[PDB]
């Protein structure tokens, strides 16, 4: 199990335009588009993301593209944000998994947002941090994965992902 592995699990993979949970379009393993409500507008970003004229279906290749693209960026965020870089490095790496997977998600900023749960991870407070963070749209909204994410940062270990 790795970061790959793990937002594969969580994002599945499709290869024509699609909506996510929230209704945007985005395609691949998670590449969202755009947030408008615009088929012509998320055709035109995905063309400029692929580097050609598509069609709004791309090839696995491709998909996966953006999605290393998409980690590496999850990833190179995190490190930039002061509220949570220090979270980041105060963690182990499955941990730090769980928290690029959160970002991936939900953004830097929300993510940041989380301020209180970040700061029981940041102490090693395990179950609280994970009360916490359920208390939240973000659990709400998308419960299953949440609670596989929470799982992680309660555990440390990968066994939510194991056999999915
Ligand atoms: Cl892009
Ligand atoms: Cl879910
Ligand atoms: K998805």
């Amino acid at each position: 199990m790795n970061i790959f592995e793990m937002l594969r699990i969580d994002e599945g993979l499709r290869l024509k335009i699609y909506k996510d949970t929230e209704g945007y379009y985005t395609i691949g393993i998670g590449h969202l588009l755009t947030k408008s409500p615009s088929l012509n507008a998320a055709k035109s970003e995905l063309d400029k993301a692929i580097g050609r004229n598509t069609n709004g279906v791309i090839t696995k290749d491709e998909a996966e593209k953006l999605f290393n693209q998409d980690v590496d960026a999850a990833v190179r965020g995190i490190l930039r944000n002061a509220k949570l870089k220090p979270i980041y490095d105060s963690l182990d790496a499955v941990r730090r998994a769980a928290l690029v997977n959160l970002v991936f998600q939900i953004g830097e900023t929300g993510a940041a947002g989380f301020t209180n749960s970040l700061r029981y991870l940041q102490q090693k407070r395990w179950d609280e941090a994970a009360v916490n963070f359920a208390k939240s749209r973000w659990y709400n909204q998308t419960p299953n994965r949440a609670k596989r994410i929470i799982t992680v940062f309660r555990t440390g270990t990968w066994d939510a992902y194991k056999n999915l």
